[PDB]
C-alpha cells in the first residue's frame, strides 16, 4: 500500500556462552530474508554473561510472519534467555 519500511529491533538476550552460535543462527536466518538488517548492539543487560544484542532490521510491516522465522530459528539454539522484537516505526508526519 504505502511505503513505510519499519525498523524492527530484534533484541536477543543471549547468554555470553552461546553468543556466537546465536548470532552464527542469527545470520544464518538472514539466509535470504526480507528483513535487511542494518545493526546490531550488542551490550550486557542483566549481567555480564548475558548479552543483549538488538539488532536494526529493516522490514516492511508486510512481513511480520519473518519475525517469527527470525525469533524461531535463535529460539532453537541453547543460550537464549529472552527475545523480544520491538516494531520501530517511522515517524508519522
Amino acid at each position: 500500500a504505502s511505503e513505510a519500511e519499519q525498523r524492527y529491533e530484534v533484541q536477543i538476550v543471549c547468554r555470553a556462552e552461546d553468543e556466537i552460535q546465536v548470532r552464527s543462527l542469527m545470520l544464518h536466518s538472514l539466509g535470504s530474508s526480507d528483513l535487511r538488517l542494518q545493526s546490531l548492539h550488542s551490550e550486557d543487560l542483566d549481567n555480564p554473561a548475558k548479552l543483549e544484542v538488538r539488532a536494526e532490521l529493516l522490514g516492511t510491516p508486510e512481513a511480520p510472519a519473518q519475525l517469527e522465522r527470525l525469533v524461531s530459528r535463535v529460539s532453537l539454539e541453547k543460550g537464549v534467555s529472552s527475545v523480544r522484537w520491538q516494531v520501530f516505526e517511522l515517524a508519522a508526519d
